[PDB]
């Protein structure tokens, strides 16, 4: 255990109603971050992609110099519940401009409007799609795929359907994924409560999520009980000392590197879950630059 890093542990002792309520306040949070950090300008472009499950907005990030060959579809967080474009647009801005990479943010549909499996095979649809449009954009047709937490989640399950898609993928980003609803670890014991992320929240989240608790052990809500991950796409993933999905990432990125995956496992430490969306916290740009760099080697 590696002390908690001082602005993290500042900003936790200083911590202190309706679905709509609840999902206006965590909109309200994330605009207190960008008002305290503000995001870097960036050329946005707004659409909507035709999916087997109806139309999903999306927002197309266009880079000052393009310096990355594939496109980025990134999956916002927020336990399928809450979030949006908007909630993540100061994470995404940020890839777009660092990476320079072209960035489709996915606005996915949220429980418990609508349920599991929707939103993983949204995700697919929007990944297919960008693939398609790659080309036309002057890229390679294969993407990277990234998302934070329940969003990483997203993107490591688009990640094992897309042989079987027909999807090629050239990378997976994974920030503090949630990727096993079925086994408690260490992490998610000790690290339970206090820490932003708790207990009591995940389990209303898979309340809203999933449509019967025996969907904990469907291979598309718990991608870490795959026991064949050889040849999936290169991952990247970042976990969080303080987290209770750390041990769940960390066992999964284990895993992928042992199933001949290139794999960089990266945990920061002294930080909690959500701190890639969190930009009070330099190890937030620090993330960032771990991903251009994790980038860079991909071609
Ligand atoms: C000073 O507190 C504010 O009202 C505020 C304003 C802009 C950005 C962030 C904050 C903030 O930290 O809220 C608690
Ligand atoms: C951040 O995501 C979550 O907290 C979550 C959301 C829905 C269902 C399950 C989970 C979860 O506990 O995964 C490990």
């Amino acid at each position: 255990h590696m002390p908690l890093d001082p602005r993290v542990e500042q900003f936790l002792a200083q911590m202190p109603l309706s679905l709509a309520e609840a999902r206006q306040q965590f909109k309200q949070g994330a605009l207190l971050l960008d008002q305290m950090v503000p995001p870097p300008p960036v050329d946005t472009e707004d659409g909507t992609v035709v999916t087997t499950h109806g139309p999903v907005r999306i927002r197309r990030y266009i880079p000052d110099r393009l310096r990355f060959s594939h496109p980025l579809v990134f999956y916002h967080g927020g336990g399928f519940v809450f979030g949006d474009i908007d909630t993540h647009h100061g994470l995404v801005a940020r890839l777009c401009q660092t990476v320079g990479a072209t960035v489709i943010s996915v606005d996915y549909s949220l429980a418990p409007e609508a349920k599991f499996p929707v939103p993983v095979a949204e995700c697919i649809d929007v990944a297919r799609w960008a693939a398609h449009e790659a080309p036309g954009w002057g890229l390679k047709p294969s993407i990277v795929v990234a998302g934070d937490s329940a969003g990483g989640n997203l993107a490591a399950v688009v990640s094992q359907r897309a042989k079987d898609e027909s999807l090629p993928i050239a990378a997976q980003l994974l920030f503090y994924p949630a990727l096993d609803m079925v086994h408690e670890t260490p992490s998610k014991r000790d690290f339970a409560r206090g820490y932003l992320l708790e207990a009591d929240a995940m389990q209303w989240f898979g309340e809203q999520y999933l449509r019967t608790p025996d969907d904990v052990s469907h291979p598309w809500a718990s991608p870490a009980l795959s026991p064949d991950l050889t040849g999936l796409p290169p991952a990247l993933v970042i976990t969080a000392e303080y987290d209770p999905l750390r041990d769940e990432g960390e066992a999964y990125a284990e895993a992928l590197r042992a199933a001949g995956v290139p794999t960089e496992q990266i945990r920061f430490d002294g930080m909690i879950h959500g701190f890639m969306t969190m930009p009070i916290f330099p190890q937030m740009e620090a993330a960032i630059e771990a991903v251009a760099r994790f980038l860079e080697r991909i071609d």
